[PDB]
């Protein structure tokens, strides 16, 4: 309720400007029960979109934990972080998936990722928190589930035009699924990947996902007997040492040696 | 009725009404608001959404496919000026006289298609001193600096965007912000470079880069490649030059045409 006061008085805004004087008062002095519907037309007044208003929550909050310590790489931290959310079934499960990254030891069981993928094959439209827990959690989903619950995703997920990052993500799982696919020569699926993600990339400028995916659109294209495809890896790999992207440099290089 | 939305990504999620009741909602209160027959306050629809892990800008963006007055103005704006249509953006700017920032923007952006049109500098005053006198950048404030540079002085410029570089919000969920920032930043550094304030120059080259640190962005980080290439070429550093090259191979490889050639020209120009 006094987020919406900071951010008025943060413009010089003044309520008299913004209902009556008083009412607006009340809430931001929280006398009074707000809808939403009220509460997002004055933000409108304020020129500030919800998108905004919420940047500026049980996921979040567990998110910028597993953030804090991963980028610490302290695993004692992580496994107490485990410990605190043992008893949410999905959350858990993600925490042992993305510690499993520098903890060989930890790995979610076959029976709590079962549990996981059957809930979000059940969902009917995808949002940032079923698309971050297949991200996360996608080394440990066989590859025919994680190319059925993709087709879910991409098909039924929803966006801001406001804030494309469930957009921007759906595109980088879906290229992650695309290589997996031409790895395994699944290129009935390797083909609906690459047309949906075609369309996800129009109007947009999203370099980085044109340069992971001229990568494995080059890939596939020499899987097909085309050797330019070879040329398309090869300049994916200049774009990544070029924007002194090492992590990504280093990580496709070695993929190429391996498959081309 | 946000009522309907909740009930159709509730179900959505083979979620019952059971588990998100609680101290603050009943079940009745809960299925009520999904019939529209009550209201609730937006502190307990929030708490329905949380228990659903779905936060209120998602609920929105779902329900309506409607946008802020603000955002209604841009998209209007935004393909006229890909129509070239200059009709209506003249007609545009009637309905806005009455919002004195909002039609000093369509009149930034009218003038580049139509000079006749410019905001004077009395309007355009009125604009920076209000960007000064706020304390937390948002995208209002952003765009409105971004539509009207052209128009504000470079000094004033210049100030303008260190306010804005060290005050703007932005969350992990959304990077929007600041990914504009970056590139009205980057924006700021090239007339740094081409008046040849240096000292200028490299207080953003910086900021952006702190602003691109741990960040994909490969566009910004492109083009940043590029301008802070041709910094480095205009004090004596050769490596300049293969920088700016390999920007230009980066547009080349990813099929961005337009930004190839158009970079390319202003390489063969200034060399």
């Amino acid at each position: 309720g006094k987020t919406l006061r900071r951010l008025r008085q943060g413009k010089q805004v003044s309520i008299s400007s913004l209902l009556s004087k008083s009412q607006i008062s009340r809430f931001e002095r929280g006398e009074s029960e707000i809808s939403c519907s009220r509460l997002l037309n004055l933000l409108d007044k304020l020129n500030i979109t919800i998108d905004e208003f919420v940047s500026t929550t049980h996921f979040f909050t567990l998110l910028s934990r597993v953030r804090k310590y991963y980028a610490e790489k302290n695993v004692a931290k992580l496994l107490k972080l485990l410990e605190d959310y043992a008893h949410k079934d999905y959350e858990s499960t993600m925490i042992k998936a993305i510690l499993s990254s520098i903890e060989p030891t930890v790995e979610p069981s076959e029976e709590e990722v079962t549990r996981l993928t059957d809930y979000l094959f059940s969902v009917e439209q995808w949002g940032y928190y079923e698309i971050i827990l297949l991200g996360n959690c996608s080394r440990f989903i066989n590859y025919n589930t994680l190319f059925l619950l993709t087709k879910e995703m991409v098909t039924s997920f929803a966006y801001s035009e406001q804030n494309k990052t469930n957009k921007t993500l759906v595109t980088q799982l879906s290229i992650n699924c695309l290589i997996i696919s031409i790895d395994y020569s699944y290129f009935d699926h390797s083909h609906y990947l690459i047309e949906k993600i075609e369309f996800l990339l129009r109007d947009e400028l999203n370099f980085y996902e044109k340069t992971v995916f001229l990568y494995v659109h080059g890939y596939y294209k020499l899987k097909q007997g085309q050797v330019s495809g070879k040329d398309d890896m090869r300049q994916a790999l200049q774009i990544f040492k070029y924007l002194g992207e090492d992590a990504l440099y280093y990580s496709y290089k070695e993929h190429y040696r391996k498959e081309v």
